[PDB]
RNA sequence: GGCCGCAGGAAGAGGAACGGAGCGAGUCCCCGCGGGCGCGAUUCCCUGAGCUGUGGGACGUGCACCCAGGACUCGCUCACACAUG
């Protein structure tokens, strides 16, 4: 099996009924586990849900999917992620990080759904500040997390308030604003921070010294992805039409610009293949766009999962499975239900 | 209750300004206090899923905050007052 967008993705079971419990609920992305065992979904009800990979794939009609875990947070969930080095063969690796409004960075066990650990970030007044982003290091030793004008680096082995603080803004110079996303280069010893203040920043892993500072985007940056090459990477923003392609060589200016309809203050996700050839992105209109990265990325396909915003898109690391999360904020007036969905993208 | 031992007294009950106040300084106590406020221009940006329009931020800029008390100690001032049947 291998990815192929020469044909439109075939439908595979999704979940709609449980999200319809609350009025005006909507999904806030979806993320495959790095081994490909299960998929994690955030929602406006502040409930992380884990769905197992469908048994009926390996076993035609599929039943509505049911989550093996529901792990409830008490406030808006800003970011969430799988452990970098997760495998379902090891209970010690299978866990989910999660940050929430005025709460610690919770670590949830991905089998039993219990609160396993808590990392706590305090300001100079000894008041708890919540992390707006999360990212494990490629070794899985450290947990990087973004705040206003600063990244903190907790050691995964020692859960608590202990952390290395890294200021990105010093005496009105550097990367300003809430750091909304962190991502590491597969090859290089660096990481990239996006901010709700328009700019991107590159930083060395060991020291946290600035390598570069990049403009480009016309809105607050929401997501980052490094290509498996290590040189090339991509970025996207809120209320901003362009998905910008970058390169670590020939730096300072984005090489290409890829169009997508983003008309809300949302984290509209995008994701690459495991091989790195295709790039998939959601849209506020709903249309999931696909580009072949191998020159400018060529448009391959556009299709519509539903008549609503496609906020989340996630590609499975081994199988040709596209996951799609839907929904958005409805705006009132003075006096369609959201859903996760799977899609087979394999060849004929 | 009685007896013995030890200890404190060997007591006639005094005194209608005694010995005070208010400031200032030094030293302690108290003591989570770069943040708070305003205006200007590209409506200065922003209904962010980021607190937030009963407010949040950026850049100019200016502005006002960081005490007041108490205790001890050494000055200056005002009294040294039993309150008029």
């Amino acid at each position: 099996w291998n990815y192929s967008f020469s044909q439109l993705p075939r439908f595979l079971s999704g979940s709609w009924s449980e999200f319809s419990t609350q009025p005006e609920n909507f999904l806030k992305g979806c993320k495959w586990a790095p081994d490909g065992s299960c998929i994690l979904t955030n929602s406006a009800d502040n409930i992380l849900r884990i769905y197992n990979l469908p048994p009926e794939l390996y076993h035609v009609e599929y039943a509505e999917m049911v989550p093996v875990l529901r792990m409830v947070e008490g406030d808006t969930i800003y970011d969430y992620c799988w452990y970098s080095l997760m495998s379902s063969a090891q209970p010690d690796t299978s866990y989910v990080a999660s940050s929430s409004r005025e709460n610690p960075i919770h670590i949830w066990d991905a089998f039993t759904g219990e609160l396993r650990a808590s990392f706590r970030a305090y300001n100079h007044l000894d008041e708890l500040t919540a992390a707006h982003s999360l990212c494990f290091s490629p070794d899985g030793s450290q947990l990087f997390c973004g705040f206003n004008r600063t990244v903190r680096v907790f050691s995964t082995a020692r859960p608590g308030r202990d952390c290395e603080v890294r200021a990105t803004f010093a005496k009105k110079q550097g990367q300003s604003g809430i750091i909304s996303c962190i991502a590491f280069s597969p090859a290089q010893p660096l990481y990239a921070c996006g901010s709700y203040g328009r700019s991107l920043g590159l930083y060395a892993w060991d020291d946290g010294s600035p390598l570069a500072l990049l403009g480009g985007h016309q809105g607050g940056i929401t997501h980052l992805c490094f290509h498996p090459d290590g040189n090339r990477f991509f970025s996207g923003a809120r209320k901003d039409a362009e998905l910008l392609c970058w390169d670590l060589r020939q730096s300072g200016y984005p090489l290409w610009s890829l169009g997508r309809e983003v008309t809300t203050n949302q984290r509209i996700y995008f994701d690459l293949d495991p091989t790195g050839q295709f790039l998939v992105s959601g849209s506020t209109s709903g249309a999931v766009s696909v580009w072949d990265t191998d020159g400018k990325p060529e448009p391959v396909l556009s299709f519509l999962p539903q008549k609503d915003c496609t906020n989340g898109v996630s590609l499975h690391p081994s199988l040709p499975l596209l996951a799609t999360a839907s929904g958005q904020r409805v705006f009132p007036e003075p006096t369609l239900e959201c859903r996760l969905q799977l899609w087979w993208c394999g060849g004929a």
